[PDB]
């Protein structure tokens, strides 16, 4: 009569990355020396924030 | 989809130097002496104004 593969049979689910790995946004500074002058100053900082499931980042 | 390079990150500061390392203003005196005379007469003085972060100046 019928002869059935045995085939029709499925699960199904979704994977997205919809984000990068890091955001940065910048709160520098200014170097307002005289001219030919020998100094330090602190610029400011830059924050960086850390996404989904991440661990451990390797930046350049 | 989209492969990104992972690049567009930036922070950015600013500088400046919008004066020079010093300034100078006198208060020279004047020397009135008689014709052909030997004689010796403080004469005034230079104000040498220091700029920001300077620490040591080397002058002509
Ligand atoms: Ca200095």
């Amino acid at each position: 009569t019928t002869q059935s593969p045995l085939n029709s049979f499925y699960a199904t689910g979704t994977a997205q990355a919809v984000s990068e790995p890091i955001d940065v946004e910048s709160h520098l500074g200014s170097i307002t020396p005289a001219a030919g002058a020998q100094g330090s100053d602190d610029i400011g900082y830059a924050i960086v924030w850390i996404k989904d499931q991440v661990n451990d980042v390797k930046l350049k």
